[PDB]
């Protein structure tokens, strides 16, 4: 059931930031890494003394890499006077945010209607305001609100190219990379407490549950829009377990509540994995180890209706995770950690199903492809 | 004139570590940059809670990256008890580190014969002591002095395989990248005043001076070991000049004096040069603007005598400059700057002549490219 309770007008996940202590170097290896193109820049070369910003983008997904400069480039001005292109950027934020959690997500940055509006409703409903609504250009507003951790919920809307003060790269530096991913899926928080968690972002976005999760080692539930675009899952650790959760690790590796995994839905997942190995070893992303072969010898009996042998033949290959649901099928893998810590990970994901337009999170999430590659593992000793 | 008046028995460049946020992202971009093997690490896979240090080798070529763990995760170790494998590495001064100065070299480290000599002999002539000497295994000893700004001047040396604690990487995630890179031919470092920084490192080593030079912006000098195969040169700026010096746009970005370039020798710089500007756009590194095609028409007038004229049209087509002593030719381009800050960048070279064996410093540094570059581009303008 869809209770459709948005307290404000929400469109679609519009960017990612990542806070970084050099951009130009995250940004190169993610563009290499993921086959995203160099779309626009804030930096010295365009006035910005503040930060250095570096924007990629693939279909309609955004990664944004910010970095400071030296506060001695800046120290003569003032907010009302700032050449940052961000506003709500400060060096003290920013390299406390990455000495404490290292390489890491700050902004999950959502499109809304009006970003001020949405700023006013969420801290009227109990959001922990972060940044006020900033008008840039009295073209695009731009506020931040308190997620989990320290990331922070990014509400941007557009009266009428990505920021004022960002610049179109030049076509000699921007080669069109693509290896076939095209937007996000879902962005995921590590948290403590889920209970509180989903309280908190649930009563000032209105966002309703999507689904739920619970041995593996955590909780989970998944916050949705009203149409389902923009979907939030929270996962929380389970203790006791014999092997140790991996919520917990991520927790103590990167100094609390933090955003877990980011999924990147792609057009052809077979097309994105191909490209995406042959340069995990040459500066790209590397993926977690693959499933026996007895997972995919019980592939055949449960979505053999969907995907032909050969089809499945390649997933093998590729080491693709299949699961499915009553109304969608789902394909997803992972890479290991995108920087030095066990923290932060992308998910690569196709969703088959759910025509009406495709409706989101068609196929859930994976949950039955923890009981499947346990009972894949178990086949294997054989 | 050579006095030979080295304080100590100096062998080679031994490795160029870098202090980075995330050592992995750098490490990864540079790889595919430069062409370089990943060949050793210490990390948490390695028992390391302290830092992660990842190792690329082309030739002799050594680069370290190192980025530190939170420090919680080794909260209860002392230095006694600690994990990390290099016993000079410090949380706070690795923060501190890059938070002033952004990504940079942290350590130029030669091989010597004792490095507790070397550490003993250098303190007794003035060098300020940084990291004293400290026995690995009962293998390798390690010693640290500062060289200038937050830059230290490592010693090692080897009883009889980087350093203890570092493990080998697996063949399955070193993949063999070469682009013709072989080994360190010189660092130099950026200070404010140069004749203190040359009396006191001068002072210490007992290095002799190589070289100097001095409208260009700089006064500079190199130091030399007995056999020149070390060699340290250090600018200045020359304050006053219509043109800004880069040499104070350095210091400035910098947050003061460290080390301005890494020239990196090629046994082919041809070929070099052909591999890293494939990858300039697709995550590796960009070369400064080239010179106009005047400066290669004058080519011919001045090292006919070395390369043919179909060896100088290569030259053109990638950008190289030639610049030429009475006792060697070099060739040699330069690369933007390697991080988001204009500071830190690298050079490629090559050197013919001087065969005895070749001869340090052969072709000198290029000091001639000064005037022939601004001469070329009057004779554009034309
Ligand atoms: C034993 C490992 C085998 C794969 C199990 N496995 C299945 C899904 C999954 C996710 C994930 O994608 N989680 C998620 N995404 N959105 N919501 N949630 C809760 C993250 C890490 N391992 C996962
Ligand atoms: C106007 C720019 C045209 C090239 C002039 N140009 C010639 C050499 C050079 C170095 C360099 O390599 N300097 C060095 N290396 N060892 N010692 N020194 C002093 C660094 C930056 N620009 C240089
Ligand atoms: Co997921
Ligand atoms: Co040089």
């Amino acid at each position: 059931k869809n209770p459709k309770s948005d307290k404000f007008k929400v469109k679609r996940f519009h960017h990612i930031e990542f806070w970084c202590g050099d951009a130009t170097n995250v940004a190169r290896r993610f563009s290499w890494g993921l086959g995203m193109r160099f779309s626009a820049k804030s930096d010295l070369s365009t006035g910005n003394m503040v930060h250095a910003s570096y924007l990629l983008t693939s279909g309609d997904l955004r990664f944004l890499f910010t970095a400071p400069y030296s506060p001695s480039l800046s120290a003569g001005e003032i907010k009302p006077t700032t050449t940052a292109s961000i506003p709500s950027f400060d060096h003290g934020s920013c390299r406390s945010f990455f000495s404490s959690h290292g390489l890491g997500v700050r902004a999950v940055a959502i499109e809304v209607e009006d970003a001020e509006s949405a700023f006013s409703i969420s801290v009227a409903n109990g959001a922990i305001p972060s940044s006020p609504p900033i008008v840039l250009n009295e073209a695009v507003t731009i506020a931040e609100v308190k997620l989990y951790g320290d990331v922070v919920l990014r509400y941007v809307s557009y009266k009428a190219e990505f920021l004022p003060g960002f610049e179109r790269v030049e076509d000699a530096s921007s080669f069109p990379l693509d290896y076939g991913i095209r937007r996000l899926d879902h962005a995921v928080g590590n948290v403590p407490e889920l209970g509180p968690a989903l309280t908190y972002v649930a009563g000032f976005t209105g966002f309703h549950q999507f689904a739920e999760f619970t041995e593996s080692g955590l909780n989970s539930a998944v916050l949705a829009s009203n149409d389902e675009m923009v979907l939030l899952p929270i996962n929380e650790p389970v203790h006791g377990t014999k092997r140790k959760s991996q919520i917990q690790t991520y927790l103590e590796h990167n100094e609390g509540a933090g955003l877990q995994h980011l999924a990147l839905m792609s057009e052809d997942i077979f097309r994105t994995l191909r490209e995406m190995r042959k340069r995990s070893s040459i500066g790209g992303f590397d993926f977690m180890p693959s499933p026996p072969p007895t997972y995919y010898q019980n592939l055949k009996k449960r979505v053999g209706d969907v995907l032909s042998d050969d089809q499945i033949k390649e997933c093998e290959e590729l080491g693709i995770l299949v699961d499915r649901d009553d109304q969608g099928t789902l394909l997803q893998i992972f890479t290991k950690p995108l920087g030095d810590r066990p923290t932060i990970f992308i998910e690569i994901i196709q969703r088959v199903g759910c025509m009406m337009y495709q409706s989101g999170g068609c196929g859930g999430f994976g949950k039955g492809n923890f009981s499947e590659l346990f009972k894949s593992i178990e086949e294997y000793e054989k």
